[PDB]
DNA sequence: CGGCATACG
DNA sequence: CGTA
DNA sequence: GCCG
């Protein structure tokens, strides 16, 4: 079992679901408290279990697994012996965890904002609605749409949204393409949003594209919220439903075709997979990876990539299709 | 002990 | 600060 | 919290 998540296949569904979910609760709580390092260890330990080929049934099967020390091993031990981990249950029912979870789930609210509100005494969504002067326009949108945004987006919804995005993109710039990225590209059957990556096969033709796309979607009445030159937009879209509609989060990203493999990789995830890949690149290979490129700081050169396959080869990693990046 | 991904709006 |  |  290699130590970095990008060094091993991680399927979407696996054999240690309950154990990984418990560790991810502790990871989430660590983030709510600002402990990025402990969040990372708990996330990595959880991910290790996702990569295993069968269920963990005895503590000894953790020996030698990366990222399992005393704490994560005790969590697993208690789940195996008693079906529950007291530390995990205590977090789950704590007022602090439940409210930070509720607040950070709002579009436009991060840990630092939720925490300040928590310390001011706020606990519910209606508490926030009662004092709307203290909310950004983005948080106002997130709060208004919060119920719909809390509803999973279905793979069945994605096809309809991709077609209306393609229509607006095709008018904005003939020949531009729309690629589904994010969790659905990894095979997820449901998601918190839909993520698209837009490019054009003629380098440079994509310059200025996203405002043109956003203006056309807005003219069609499809945009309930967006932030407005730019290359990423975090939208709320009107998605038809029988007799009505629902609000859905949609992320649009534009990249030049030269950078498309890097942006596809970077936006296909998982989040942990990308963090680990970047960490692996920098710490093991001495190369700096982002959604634009891969930089050799000694040669002062960028790697040209024509595919995700190229990027894995550049880094000396076995290729992993998106469905095996569910770290 | 230092490190923990990386960038855009 | 928020977002991916 | 864990790794190197
Ligand atoms: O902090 C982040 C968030 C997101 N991302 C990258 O952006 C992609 C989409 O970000 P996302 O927030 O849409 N997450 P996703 O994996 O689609 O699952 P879901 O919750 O169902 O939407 C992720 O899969 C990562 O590739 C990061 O690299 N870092
Ligand atoms: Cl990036
Ligand atoms: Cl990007
Ligand atoms: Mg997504
Ligand atoms: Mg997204
Ligand atoms: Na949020």
């Amino acid at each position: 079992m290699p130590a970095y998540a990008c060094q091993r296949p991680t399927p979407l569904t696996h054999h240690n679901t309950g154990l990984s979910e418990a560790l991810e609760i502790l990871a989430e709580a660590a983030g709510f408290e600002g402990s990025e390092g402990r969040l990372l260890t708990f996330c990595r330990a959880a991910s290790v279990l996702k990569a295993l080929p069968s269920p963990v049934t005895t503590l000894s099967q953790l020996q030698g697994l990366p990222h399992f020390g005393e704490h994560s091993s005790r969590v697993v031990q208690e789940l195996l012996e008693h079906g529950v981990c007291e530390e995990v249950e205590r977090v789950r029912r704590s007022e602090r965890y439940q409210t930070m979870k509720l607040f950070t789930q709002i579009f436009g609210v991060g840990v630092k904002t939720a925490d300040r509100w928590y310390r001011e005494g706020l606990r519910t969504l209606d508490d926030l609605r009662e004092q709307p002067q203290k909310l950004t326009q983005q948080q106002k949108a997130g709060l208004q749409h919060h119920q719909d945004l809390s509803t999973p987006v279905l793979r069945s919804d994605v096809d309809a949204l991709q077609q209306v995005v393609e229509e607006a993109v095709g008018q904005a710039l003939p020949g531009a393409t729309v690629t589904l990225t994010g969790g659905f590209r990894r095979g997820k059957l449901q998601g918190h949003d839909v993520d698209f990556l837009i490019t054009h096969p003629k380098e440079g033709q994509e310059a200025g594209l996203l405002p043109r796309v956003m203006c056309r979607l807005q003219d069609q009445g499809l945009i309930l919220y967006h932030q407005h030159a730019f290359e990423r937009s975090f939208c709320i879209f009107r998605l038809p439903q029988p007799g009505s509609w629902k609000a859905v989060r949609v992320d649009l990203v534009v990249a030049p075709v030269s950078q498309f493999p890097f942006a596809l990789l970077g936006h296909t995830g998982s989040k942990l997979f990308q963090r680990e890949l970047r960490r692996f690149s920098r710490k093991e290979k001495g190369l700096w990876l982002n959604s634009h490129g891969l930089f050799d700081p000694e040669q002062k050169t960028f790697f040209q990539a024509a595919s995700e396959e190229d990027i894995f080869r550049h880094l000396g990693l076995e290729y992993l299709p998106p469905e095996q990046r569910n770290a």
